[PDB]
């Protein structure tokens, strides 16, 4: 009944693999081509079909380098993801939403037919690492209609998002020094309305830098978070409710708003 379900029902061993079910390609765009952000890598399903798209943002002093695993590995779950370079590596997190905002039209308007025609414009989403995920909550703020939004190890020196209505996962690292979760993500989180749809994950044994290191559960909760909110995806709702609520080794603690209105 959905027509926004893509790929198979899902599993815990699908959704931690190195590698989602879809083959994926990629589209460079240079910073020539690039309106309003530095360019980046489209990766996108090879199978034709519509799908939601998302823009992702490195951290301050980080390259779309920083978080490539994680725009592939998204795109290999059935989306189109772009991770972009910012216009400078310095740019605060008010800037990077704005080059997210940038990022997401850029793949809607921009790429290539066979980047555009797999999007499904009504259907978007952003992430970001630090302040590329200070970035996340900015956008967020201002652009109810996003589908979600999933700032990873997050950083903004306004803590206030009771703005937010977007579905937020906010994913924390209980070592963090450069966003404190204490003074960062979970000011964040406690801000945002009690009546959305969101959810705190804190890892465990982890720095500020888990991100952009290839991790099994950033990589099943983000895309789990995806599949639900921005393809209405009740099939994995399943990962996110109860959730992982001290699976010491991985999962510090989690947080939500569950079960988000089936």
């Amino acid at each position: 009944a959905n027509p926004y379900e893509r790929g198979p029902n899902p599993t815990d061993a699908l959704l931690e693999a190195r590698s989602g079910p879809f083959s994926v390609s990629e589209e460079n765009v240079s910073r020539l081509s690039a309106s309003g952000f530095g360019g980046g890598t489209i990766y996108y399903p090879r199978e034709n079909n519509t799908y939601g798209a998302v823009a992702i943002s490195p951290g301050y002093t980080g390259t779309e380098a920083s978080i490539a695993w994680l725009g592939e590995r998204i795109a290999s779950h059935g989306f189109v993801v772009i991770t972009i370079d910012t216009i400078t590596t310095l740019d605060q997190p008010d800037s990077r939403a704005e080059q997210l905002n940038a990022a997401l039209n850029h793949m809607i308007n921009r790429a290539s037919s066979t980047v555009r025609s797999r999007i499904d414009s009504s259907r978007l989403a952003v992430m970001g690492h630090s302040m590329g995920g200070g970035g996340s909550l900015r956008l967020a703020s201002q652009r109810p209609d996003l589908k979600a939004a999933i700032p990873l190890t997050p950083w903004h020196l306004n803590k206030n998002w009771s703005s937010v209505t977007v579905p937020t996962l906010i994913i924390g690292a209980d070592l963090d020094t450069i966003a404190p979760v204490a003074t960062h993500a979970k000011p964040f989180y406690n801000s945002l309305p009690s009546s959305i749809s969101k959810a705190y994950l804190e890892l465990d044994g982890a720095t500020h830098f888990a991100p952009n290191i290839p991790n099994k559960i950033i990589g099943k909760y983000s895309v789990a978070w995806l599949k639900r909110f921005v393809d209405n995806d009740t099939r994995y709702t399943q990962f996110l409710c109860p959730g992982p609520r001290g699976l010491f080794g991985e999962v510090e603690e989690y947080r939500s708003t569950c079960p988000f209105y089936p």
